[PDB]
């Protein structure tokens, strides 16, 4: 025990031992596609993975990351809103227990099956741990997912999770093209926010798609088939590891495109 996303430690507790769970640049948020102002000033986005190296996949007890290689300026994030050079470190996803909910990010208040974490950091802060001191420290690209047909990119992250059921499980994972998870569009919303997982720092510019990908029944199935709990421990499933939408306060969501 410590934070999660069971009855007694889920996102309305963390505020306890995280005071800035109620802070004034929280995520995820609810994008109001009436209220976002396209903003003609944003440029295009900038996403260069075609140099990205995987190497591993870890069951946090939260989510699986897909770490990658992020010793040199590999797979990189500029452009946008962003200043700079914004490093990969790792993806991640949250779902649900039903195709209903598992996003963070809402759109008009709809919540899609699930929402991945393309995690950057900048390099001008030299590694992670500096930059999630800063309030631009990283950027998270933020893709929806829907449930329809088949990601065929996303298959090799579906295949090798039942060798990663449980908390602290961590199996290779190298040669895994991120591209493969992208959709067409890169249009784009930003606004500045934070982790969406305790600590909760405030060091985060959001990048969320418009466009989600679909994923099938079956793929999310097998998310949902993951524990949060350690090898051995009673099954808890890893469903539902979404924070829900936080107040925008005083923050301008501006979209890339008209
Ligand atoms: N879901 S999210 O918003 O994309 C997202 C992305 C990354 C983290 C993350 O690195 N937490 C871990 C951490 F940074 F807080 C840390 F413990 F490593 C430290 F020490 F603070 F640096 C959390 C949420
Ligand atoms: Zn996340």
């Amino acid at each position: 025990h410590h934070w999660g996303y069971g009855k007694h430690n889920g996102p309305e507790h963390w505020h306890k031992d995280f005071p800035i769970a109620k802070g004034e640049r929280q995520s995820p948020v609810d994008i109001d596609t009436h209220t976002a102002k396209y903003d003609p000033s944003l440029k295009p986005l900038s996403v260069s993975y075609d140099q990205a190296t995987s190497l591993r996949i870890l069951n946090n007890g939260h989510a699986f990351n897909v770490e990658f290689d992020d010793s040199q300026d590999k797979a990189v994030l500029k452009g946008g809103p962003l200043d700079g050079t914004y490093r990969l470190i790792q993806f991640h996803f949250h779902w649900g227990s039903l195709d209903g909910q598992g996003s963070e990010h809402t759109v008009d208040k709809k919540k899609y099956a699930a929402e991945l974490h393309l995690v950057h950091w900048n390099t001008k802060y030299g590694d992670f741990g500096k930059a999630v001191q800063q309030p631009d420290g990283l950027a998270v690209l933020g893709i929806f997912l829907k449930v329809g047909s088949a990601k065929p990119g996303l298959q090799k992250v579906v295949d090798v999770l039942d060798s990663i059921k449980t908390k602290g499980k961590s199996a290779d994972f190298t040669n895994f093209d991120p591209r493969g998870l992208l959709p067409e569009s890169l249009d784009y919303w930003t606004y500045p926010g934070s982790l969406t997982t305790p600590p909760l720092l405030e060091c985060v510019t959001w990048i969320v798609l418009k466009e989600p990908i679909s994923v099938s029944s079956e793929q999310v199935l097998k998310f949902r088939k993951l524990n949060f709990n350690g090898e051995g421990e009673p099954e808890e499933l890893m469903v539902d590891n979404w924070r829900p939408a936080q107040p925008l306060k005083n923050r301008q969501i501006k979209a890339s495109f008209k």
